[PDB]
C-alpha cells in the first residue's frame, strides 16, 4: 500500500549487518 523498496532494504541491510556483526564478533 505505501511502497516497497523499504520492505527489501531489510535483505540490503543484512549485508552491512553481516560485516559489522563480524567486526565487533572479532574484536570488541
Amino acid at each position: 500500500s505505501g511502497n516497497y523498496v523499504l520492505d527489501l532494504i531489510y535483505s540490503l541491510h543484512k549485508q552491512i549487518n553481516r560485516g559489522l556483526k563480524k567486526i565487533v564478533l572479532g574484536w570488541a
